[PDB]
């Protein structure tokens, strides 16, 4: 029913295909290669000119965040009320925030910006903490006491710094739980173990 | 006092579009202004959840993030599509409003002098998906999304009147998006709320770059 289509890595489909795999979802992926990207056609066609574009059933839609969202509210993963609503969102924009920070470096500074970009991590990360610390001691999700979308894109977000910065979750112990915890949920273990993720690149040019 | 309260710097810049917002829909509001010389102390970033501004408050509810903002009170007020389909039509606008105004706060912020001649040869391509879904709602007459306004309507339009003060004329090549925004200006309560001080008197950016 759910339909992917993206450049054969992690980058900002990530997220989203842990959820789906994590809720025990199916969806096919269309793999557009970099080759097929520059024909130029596929591109013309989408409506901000980037991928990932989505199909949900006649649903078609693009930009990452659109598609968390609209899993997020059209599977129940979007906290129980508007106050958590509107804190799952708070979360997820702050994930989106260092996310392009994580971007800018990795795609457009790498070798100049990586000392000050790791130096300034831990104060980026540890906003992450404090919500958890002030839910449920941090024991459950990021936001209530079930998993929304923001959980999923925060997971990510984690997982590809402990890539970029070994060790950078170390001052954190609620958020190393909390990566343990969620990455044991069986589906999504499944998902992280299996080929369809672990052997794709997590950036297009080679860097983490 | 009021339920709502904006804290932020003396600018316009990431709360316009919520203020006009919360003026159309006839809603009142405290504004809590931090100067740069308040925030340069020190103790106010050190509270605010990453760092920043703008910070909300409705009632005990704190909140950070100005699309979050967004979706809040698009939720509460009712902005946010008919239906499930439509609120992700409504996010999708959103996000791309929101992929923009990050490009249009580099060049303002980080690179002015050296970008803006590219920027604006690039700004009709980047405005062009705007038109393009305003010519598929009911020819452009009525909303970005659906038939009633969104929060969505609200950031697309404040973006719209940046870009009109940074390139004078860009939504000439743009007669969708010019029609709409003199629709929506002229809303009585909006029309009322960008002729006022609070508004007027308030630059866009805090560097003085427009």
């Amino acid at each position: 029913p759910y339909t992917v289509v993206y450049f054969p890595v992690r980058g900002r489909c990530a997220a989203l295909r842990m959820l789906l795999a994590d809720q025990g979802q199916s969806w096919k992926e269309e793999v557009v290669t970099v080759e097929t990207w520059q024909e130029g056609s596929l591109k013309a066609s989408c409506l901000y000119g980037q991928l990932p574009k989505f199909q949900d059933g006649d649903l078609t839609l693009y930009q990452s965040n659109t598609i968390l969202r609209h899993l997020g509210r059209t599977l129940g993963l979007y906290g129980k009320d508007q106050q958590e609503a509107a804190l799952v969102d708070m979360v997820n924009d702050g994930v989106e925030d260092l996310r392009c920070k994580y971007i800018s470096l990795i795609y457009t500074n790498y070798e100049a910006g990586k000392d000050d970009y790791v130096k300034a991590l831990p104060g980026q990360l540890k906003p992450f903490e404090t919500l958890l610390s002030q839910n449920q001691g941090g024991k459950t999700f990021i936001v209530g006491d079930q998993i929304s979308f923001a959980d999923y894109n925060l997971l990510d977000l984690l997982l590809i710094h402990e890539v970029l910065a070994p060790g950078c979750l170390d001052a954190f112990p609620l958020l190393s739980a909390y990566v343990g915890r969620l990455s044991a949920r069986p589906k999504l273990k499944a998902f992280l173990a299996s080929p369809e993720y672990v052997n794709l690149p997590i950036n297009g040019n080679g860097k983490q």
